């Protein structure tokens, strides 16, 4: 003779998952490692990191010559 029989009809999800949703959509697409934080010029992409923004010369998606390293502050 045993009890005990519950069921809550409920479901979320953890700061963990969502952000690896979100976190993993805007940050760097190259290395997908750092965090986007700046852009190309003239065209501004902060598609990529600190490291890759400075590891490649010209925009790896618009080749276009990086004569400046604009730091924006998204956060
Ligand atoms: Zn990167
Ligand atoms: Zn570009």
């Amino acid at each position: 003779g045993s009890s005990g029989s519950s069921g809550s009809l409920q479901k979320e999800i953890s700061t963990e998952e969502q952000l690896r949703r979100l976190q993993e959509e805007k940050l760097c697409k190259i290395c997908m490692d750092r965090n986007i934080a700046i852009v190309f010029v003239p065209c501004g992409h902060l598609v990529t990191c600190k490291q890759c923004a400075e590891a490649v010369d010209k925009c790896p998606m618009c080749y276009t010559v990086i004569t400046f390293k604009q730091k924006i502050f998204m956060s």
